[PDB]
């Protein structure tokens, strides 16, 4: 059951997640990818997915290894809190049960509940 590697769920809601995409080896919600704190995107629109090149992508799988989502409290919580004076990282769909928010435009940023502009 293939599963995403930023956020380690299954394709689950796409009006929520994106569409779960698979190239390059790689399976990743589309929102995943583009609400990611710290992942650069390198490449023209027809390369890697959507410019998101799959070197990118898995470098900032390991660094998120390093993160414990403050819903789950598993490793892998790719997503920061924007707030410049929080610390709390999670997985995109922990959030979304936890109240964050993620906006699509900009910076492509998200905040806790408490933070929420
Ligand atoms: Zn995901
Ligand atoms: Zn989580
Ligand atoms: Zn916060």
């Amino acid at each position: 059951s293939p599963v995403c590697l930023l956020c380690l769920q299954e394709p689950g809601d796409p009006e929520k997640l994106g569409e779960f995409l698979q190239k390059d080896n790689l399976c990743v919600h589309y929102f995943c990818l583009i609400l990611s704190s710290r992942l650069p995107q390198k490449g023209q629109p027809n390369r890697g997915l959507h410019g998101f090149m799959p070197e990118d992508i898995k470098r900032e799988a390991v660094r998120a290894s390093k993160k414990i989502c403050f819903v789950c409290k598993k490793k892998g919580a790719a997503i920061r809190c924007q707030n410049d004076q929080c610390v709390q990282n999670f997985h995109l769909p922990c959030g979304q049960e936890r109240g964050c928010l993620s906006q699509f435009f900009g910076e492509y940023k998200s905040y806790c509940r408490k933070h929420r502009p």
